[PDB]
């Protein structure tokens, strides 16, 4: 099928297990993936029509700026959560990539993927 | 099978939903994935007996540079659209990506996947 | 000589000539070179002996995101005089990125440096 | 399902099949990939209900940090076997890059990818 | 099953359709990757019961290097007839990309990508 | 001092000392370096008092994409002797890139500098 | 002049002005450039003529990883002071930076640059 | 001033101090800047009045890839010393990374720059 997607999006969080993590909190960076039918919206070419990618940024934004989790595995589901409830979509897969996690070793990223179907 | 892959074809545009964004328009960046048997094509080392990858790039590019579509899900099914009708080819995935969207959010890239096959 | 350096900071704000990009903005990403005498501040391991970054950063940010202005030499040289009321600074140096600004060329990235000394 | 992914832990080390590789060394690259349920997690927003990303890492790296193999095959392997104790863990793909290898040819990567699955 | 990657393999050639691009030729980027069983090789940490990289990457690159073909398909099928000429190989693809293609159009990388398997 | 820096101006062109290389063309890529006060455009915020980086950047493109030259070095100094036109520039820096040069090593870049000034 | 660079010397520390900041550490990224006369080297090709830069990284990190400072500044300091101990040393750069340091600002990078020379 | 800027010659290589580096070699990047005037070049548009690009390239390549020094500002000194004698070179500057050096930390890229001038 079609699919929608979001890749880098780039937002200050407090999600963390541990307390020092939500004293000034750290960046977080979100992918989301949407597999959804477009052809309808290419022939109405009208954005009511697709799954408004305005909407998606704002919405996954908001989540991960809001009141911390100690998981970014439920930072991930809200995220999915929210796009289920449009019955157009598929499937969904949110990547929640916390690049400045506290860990001792040198790494480029660790993430959560969070993926949903009908 | 095998595939044909064009990636990061990147053309001035002015698609978009809203007035602001056809004034002056904006970089979009193409990706096509052709799915396509080529043992032929190894066989005779014929270009006639594969998919001519400068004929699809400069085909994909008057298409982004064109008259403007509300939608990139537009832009990309007529670009797939193009692909398919070429009996060879098994399937096509062509990703348009928005690396300048309008969002109020800190991104790196939103883009549609169209995906169609026999 | 001793120097701060902010590289990157990432900042939604709706500067530009045109009507067309006071609507819905854009990104735009500022760095900050800062010529200061860094060895008081190791002798005392005392923030107060130092430029403070996060202030650095803090001020830039609300300036980029505050009233729009036409140029983005404006807005460079809104942060350097800011800066420079910190008497210990010898000179500064602010570059003002405009990556995604409407050119119809393809291009990386255009910017104006704006520097102040005593 | 859901998955976990680290990528880009960085850590020196000698495997090598070669006497002159582990005289001194080189630098390897790790990515692990975790397949596993992570709905209960979302739902105790509890560290114990999903598999610890921070211990994944440090013992990941003290493999590969440790007494060396001839193959980077065999440490993929120790990586894969320990994840799969864990009997939540639906699968695991280990990638092993060792991208200084000593190769007379001029290459980005190589690696190897260990997948074990249920 | 588990995979051996070669990435960014980067060798000079002349492979062409046209005669202007035999004069002088251009850059070659190569991927490879086999698919075959690796735990008989973690088992023993012999170099004899997997596929060795190294030889692996002599070859594709004298291939590359070689008399020029008009197709890049074809290099691709000439890489990919030897890996499959080990019987332990399940699979294989060889990416051969064509990064410098003379295209009027700006993008990042062509490529064809050779699929072979049991 | 303040300047202006245009960066990775992209452009398609036929220049080059061999005729293999006026068949097709290749991508040759620009960087402008502006030296010029830039504090009376931000006193005024009126785009007349600073050096419109539309007009450096199309420009440009216009001398890169017009007749062929044999040398990068020719293209360069026609882009900084008409920059120099506009008496308030102090000094002007041409970069001509030219990534895809046929040379048989393996390199990243080559590129002439011009540099014009008062 | 003549100079040995060494770049993106990756090491975990504790440095910091807050108490969280201790708890768990953060990623420091060293840069050193030393300036210094490297023609007797060349002369001799005898690695006593140089500054061994086996013995600037080694160092530089053991200091990075040692006792936790408020202040960068006082890490490069630090790293300076020892370099010059060297007679042969003319200056040197310590370019210290805390790419992870938290702000609440999106942002790529954050340092001090210490020089001393003679 | 004018100059010519050659990035990323990539080369295999057998320099180093210890014996293990000898048996195998590994990857070393040149980068060159010579500075010369380049006025009569661009009025000729005649490669004769130029330093030849290919030159340079071809003949740093020959020397990295031949006779094994211990030390690269050897290599480095070699290569700066050849591009002198062409009596137009104002002065030449020499790098010669060595991004694969055995050293037990985690870094970027190590090198040391040479600079003769007339
Ligand atoms: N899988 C997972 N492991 C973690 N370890 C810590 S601390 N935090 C986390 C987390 O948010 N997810
Ligand atoms: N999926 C999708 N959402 C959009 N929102 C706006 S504005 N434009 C678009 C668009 O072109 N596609
Ligand atoms: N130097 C300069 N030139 C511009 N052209 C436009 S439009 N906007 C600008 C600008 O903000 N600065
Ligand atoms: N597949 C594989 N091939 C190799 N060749 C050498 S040497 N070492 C290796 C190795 O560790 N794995
Ligand atoms: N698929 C494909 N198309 C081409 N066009 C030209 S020219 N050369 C090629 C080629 O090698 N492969
Ligand atoms: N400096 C210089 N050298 C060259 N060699 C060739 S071929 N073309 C060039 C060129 O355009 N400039
Ligand atoms: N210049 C400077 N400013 C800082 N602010 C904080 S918090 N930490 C620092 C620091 O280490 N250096
Ligand atoms: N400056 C310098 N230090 C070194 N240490 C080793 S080992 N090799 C080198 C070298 O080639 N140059």
């Amino acid at each position: 099928a079609d699919r929608i997607e979001l890749r880098g999006l780039t937002v200050h969080g407090r999600h963390g297990v541990y307390d020092h993590e939500r004293v000034a909190g750290q960046r977080f960076v979100i992918d989301v993936t949407v597999w959804i039918d477009l052809a309808e919206a290419a022939n109405s070419d009208d954005l009511a029509d697709t799954y408004d990618y305005v909407r998606l940024a704002s919405r996954a934004a908001e989540i991960v700026a809001g009141p911390p989790r100690k998981l970014i595995e439920t930072v991930g589901a809200e995220i999915a959560d929210h796009v289920m409830d449009d019955q157009r979509v598929h499937a969904v897969e949110v990547a929640v990539h916390k690049p400045q996690a506290p860990i001792p070793q040198t790494f480029d990223d660790v993430a959560v993927v969070i993926r949903r179907s009908r």
